[PDB]
This record gives C-alpha cells, structure tokens and sequence, in this order.
C-alpha cells in the first residue's frame, strides 16, 4: 500500500516568517506576520529574573529601542510593543512580504501539527507532534528553541497554533497558543511545574489501526466485537480516553473504507490490550501509536 | 534533555523547484533547476507500454511539444528533450528564479534524507528516510508520487540524492540519482522484482542508543565490554551489519561527549540482542531503531 510515515505539513511558507529577536543579551525566535513580531515575553528576562519574574516591571524598563529584531542579516525598527498574556507583540516598521494567509487557532487536546525547530532565526528540522491530553507534548528541543511555532496548512492558509516556551522536569515541552495563553496549567517561570497524568488517545489508536488494515496489516483483526460501554470499561482499565459517538461518527470514513465496523475494531484493540503484542509489530512498530488523527490517516493512506 | 524525533530538513527550497509533467494523459512530478526540468522516463509510458517498455522506441514517437510543463497555473516552453539512463531532462525556455544551490549526489546504504512527497507538482508532505542496505527505501507514497524527490540540507546548499519510481511487490520503494541510475539491481518496468536480504544498519543502531544516554535512557547499560570480532560474530548472527573501524572513528563524537567507548556500547548491544528488551522501550521505542546516522544524533541532540 502507501507505506506509513509520521509526515510534516511542507514548512515553507513558515520558513519565510521566522526572525531573530534580541533583548540584551537574550536571543530567541519570533515570528513575523505583517507589520507585526510575535515572542515569548520572558526574552525580557536573564538568568537571574527566570526564578520569580515579575513581567511587568521588567517591561516597564524596556523601550521600542531595546528590542533587535533581524531577518536574515537585516535590521527591523520597532515602532510599538506591547504584552498579551505570555507574549510580546513588536510593531515594526516593515511589512512581511513573504507573510502567508494564516490564522491563530488553538487545537485541542489529541489534535496534531508540525514543528518548525528554530535557533537564531534560523530552521533546523521539521517534525510532527501531538497535543497530550494533559497539555504537553514530545518535542525535540535545545536552548535557544523557544519562539519556534506549530501549525497546520489547510490549502494555502497557515494555521499557528503552538509556540514553544519550557521543558517541564520530565523533559517534555509546554507553550502557548499564539495569544500568549499556556496550553495545560503552566506558568513562564524556573519552578517545579507537573502535568498531570497522561492518558492514550482512543480514538488514534484506531486510526492507526485502520492504517494498518489499509496497508495489508491485518493479523490482529480477531473475532469478536464489543459495545461501546463494555469497551470504555476496559479503556479505564488501561488509561485509555474514553471512546464517545463523536469518535465513532469521526472514524466513519475509515470504517467504510475498510468495511470494518469501529464496534469491531474495537473489539481487537481490547484484545490487543489484555494479551499484548506477543513478539509481532503493526506497521513496524512493537507499540500502539495514538499520534495519528483519523484525518492524519484518511490523507496519507487515501490522499 | 532535548528529546528526540524523526525530524526533516525544512523543506522551503525545494517546494520552489516542483513541477507538474504531462505527456498524453500521464502527469507525475519534476523537479525545475535552471533552465532543466528532471522527472522519471516512464511519464512516456501508456499503462500498456509498462510490461516491458522499449524506452528508445517510445520516445522516438515524442515532440518538444507533446511534453506539457507547469509550475503553478503557469504553463514553460520546451525547447529540447534527453533521456539520461532512467531520467528525462527537458530543456526550458525560462530559468527557475527560485532556483537553490544545489548538488546531485549519490548517497551510500545507511545515510538518511528528507522525502518531500508531491501530487500534481504540489507539496504534500515532508518525511525522513534512510537508504536501506539492500538500496530500498520504506517510505510513504501513493499513485502520482512518482518524481518526488528526496535531499539533504548542507547549509544553503540542497543535496538531492533521490527521486521516486516505484514500489516494489514487498510494499517498499525504489527509484533513482538525479542522473537516472537505480540504486539496487532494479528496472523501470512492471514485472516481479526482488530485493535482497535486508540488514540492520549497526552503526546507526549504536548512535541512537548514544541519543538514548544522552537524554537521561540509562536502564541498559550493562556491566561489560567485548571486542570487534567477538560483536561482528555476534552481529552476523542476527543480520547486523559487521562493524568497522571506521564505524568506530564516525562514533568518536558521541563516545567523547558521554564518556563511553564504543566497544562498552557494544557490549550493551550485544546483550539486548541476546535478550531482548523484556517490555522495556528506549527513547519511547520498544524495538531498536537504525534509521538514525552518528551525523544526525550530533545534530539533535547536541546542536
Ligand atoms: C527557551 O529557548 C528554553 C527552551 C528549553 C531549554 C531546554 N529545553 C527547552 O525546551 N526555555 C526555558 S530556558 C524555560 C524558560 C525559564 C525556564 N525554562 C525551562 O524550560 C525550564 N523549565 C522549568 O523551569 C519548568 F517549569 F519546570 F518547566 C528548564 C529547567 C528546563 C530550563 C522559562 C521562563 C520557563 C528559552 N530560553 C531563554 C528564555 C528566556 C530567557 C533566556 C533564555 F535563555 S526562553
Ligand atoms: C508513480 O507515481 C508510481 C508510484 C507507485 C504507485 C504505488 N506506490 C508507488 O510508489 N510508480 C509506478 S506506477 C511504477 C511504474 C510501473 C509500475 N510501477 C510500480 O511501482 C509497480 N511496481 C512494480 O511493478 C515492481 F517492479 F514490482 F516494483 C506497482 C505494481 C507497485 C504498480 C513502473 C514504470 C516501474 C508512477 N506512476 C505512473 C508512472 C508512469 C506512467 C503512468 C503512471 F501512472 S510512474
Ligand atoms: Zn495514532
Ligand atoms: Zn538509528
């Protein structure tokens, strides 16, 4: 069949969006969309400030003439600055010319989008991440990150729904929508932060496992079914979310694609659950993946 | 630590180099770079002719004019035309403004690149890869894939290595250099076609379990050490590829930055061979993972 990839939107249209700003010594990543400069606040910050920060006297020591902002190895003026929740919005002087249409959405827990890893400025690499239920996600990310963005392309319009802030002390990542307000419970500050437990996203899982069938994967398929109460009893079990009639109405392409009912489907992920792997793989892997939407699937396996 | 990704190369470049390529009713992509347009032979190709095309013969029958080029909704003028082995080069009037620095390269087995799968000269999609010992690829592709290509970033400078042609009857993908010579023994016909054996690609195995330190994954180190041959016995017998020397000097880099010798790391290997992983998972993975170059755990995961 398609084969199976953890695919990344092209990141082009971002790639001309990215910009350096500058704040004494501290350097991150922005993003500039029209006559505007997106960042996280705390580029305002040093070291010292990071334990505690009050953002607002911090700011109030700072001018328009404080803030360097260069794209590629040219100088923007800023004209304006202004804090929205854990952001900073610099006004300049110039336009972006390579500015996308784009909107500002912020996703839902379960949804994906891809990362545009960013230092300096400049892009590293692009890859693909979910939104955990408790509001993280797994990210590759040095010092230096933050200010990178996640999005998503609808055909030609840019959808930015993350900008990276912190690792949180398990080592996963925590940010902002682009309003400046955190996905989770978190706080811009050096201070032990906890997410709360994480759970698997059900209704991924069966995407994926949907894929599988699509590509020839088909072992698992065993030869029961399930109601949805009954399966919902066993996904409490193994801190999986709880399977809702939205799910199953979402996974209705799949489903029909594939002449399997998501009851049935059900019904083997239950049993994948309770007996385990055994040894095998499904699309090469020896894990359940729940980082696939059924969008996600429906485009790479139907396109 | 960092965590730690699949991640591709930002694929922006590229993206200005795709095109759409129509001879009677086939279309596939092409990649525009100055006044050339490359796209795969077989767009001459009827779904008759490809059993067993004489390429000669076909083209024979073709005109400047029979080859329709466009690049958004804007159609280029053909003014020469060239089969090159597996490849057609077509000569255009207009120079691609957005053309990058670029190379041509052939890659070796065990090196990674970045897929930017496309439909309709349209971007669709970035991935990583790697060149499979046997020269296939398991990549993501559906019907009109064919001209995706796939490249690595040096710093303004894109290597491309590889351009899509086929899917061979095990589900992976086969294709070419951008001077149309196959990598493996494979032809641009339909017909039963096998590839070899295929084998772990050790060295990328020993850099990712060094990722794995790296970001805090200690569990596996083991109390031991071995030598070269003891672990290519070893090796052989569960179809790793024989470490080298060489493959000793190209991990020097992480070896120095966690202060642990490549052979310890070996011994390390060595162990999870025989005894597998007992439920355990390594940077999240429950199996071991070689599609990862020493080069590109460098660049993640120190920057
Ligand atoms: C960013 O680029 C980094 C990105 C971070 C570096 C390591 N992995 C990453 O994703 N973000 C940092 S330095 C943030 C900022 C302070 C502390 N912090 C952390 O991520 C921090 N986490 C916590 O304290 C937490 F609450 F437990 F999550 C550590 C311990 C992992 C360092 C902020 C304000 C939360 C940025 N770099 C700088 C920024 C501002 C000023 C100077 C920088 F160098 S933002
Ligand atoms: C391409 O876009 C496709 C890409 C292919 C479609 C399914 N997954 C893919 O990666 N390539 C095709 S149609 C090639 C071309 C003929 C047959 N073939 C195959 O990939 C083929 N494989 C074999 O026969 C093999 F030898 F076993 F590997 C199938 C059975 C998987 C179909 C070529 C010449 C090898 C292209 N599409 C077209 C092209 C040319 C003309 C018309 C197209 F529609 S190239
Ligand atoms: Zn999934
Ligand atoms: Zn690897």
């Amino acid at each position: 069949g398609s084969g199976f990839r953890k695919m990344a939107f092209p990141s082009g249209k971002v790639e001309g969006c990215m910009v350096q700003v500058t704040c004494g010594t501290t350097t991150l990543n922005g993003l500039w969309l029209d006559d505007v400069v997106y960042c996280p606040r705390h580029v305002i910050c040093t070291s010292e400030d990071m334990l505690n920060p009050n953002y607002e006297d911090l700011l109030i020591r700072k001018s328009n003439h404080n803030f360097l902002v260069q794209a590629g190895n040219v100088q923007l003026r800023v004209i304006g600055h202004s804090m929205q929740n854990c952001v900073l919005k610099l006004k300049v002087d110039t336009a972006n010319p390579k500015t996308p249409k784009y909107k500002f959405v912020r996703i839902q827990p379960g949804q994906t989008f891809s990362v545009l890893a960013c230092y300096n400025g400049s892009p590293s690499g692009v890859y693909q991440c979910a939104m955990r239920p408790n509001f993280t996600i797994k990210g590759s990310f040095l010092n230096g990150s933050c200010g990178s963005v996640g999005f998503n392309i609808d055909y030609d319009c840019v959808s930015f729904c993350y900008m990276h802030h912190m690792e949180l002390p398990t080592g996963v990542h925590a940010g902002t929508d682009l309003e400046g307000n955190f996905y989770g419970p978190f706080v811009d500050r050096q201070t032990a932060q906890a997410a709360g437990t994480d759970t698997t996203i059900t209704v991924n899982v069966l995407a994926w496992l949907y894929a599988a069938v699509i590509n020839g994967d088909r072992w698992f398929l065993n030869r029961f079914t399930t109601t949805l109460n009954d399966f919902n009893l066993v996904a409490m079990k193994y801190n999986y979310e709880p399977l809702t009639q939205d799910h199953v109405d979402i996974l209705g392409p799949l489903s029909a694609q594939t002449g399997i009912a998501v009851l049935d489907m059900c019904a083997s992920l239950k049993e994948l659950l309770q007996n385990g792997m055994n040894g095998r793989t499904i699309l090469g892997s020896a894990l359940l993946e729940d980082e696939f939407t059924p969008f996600d699937v429906v485009r790479q396996c139907s396109g």
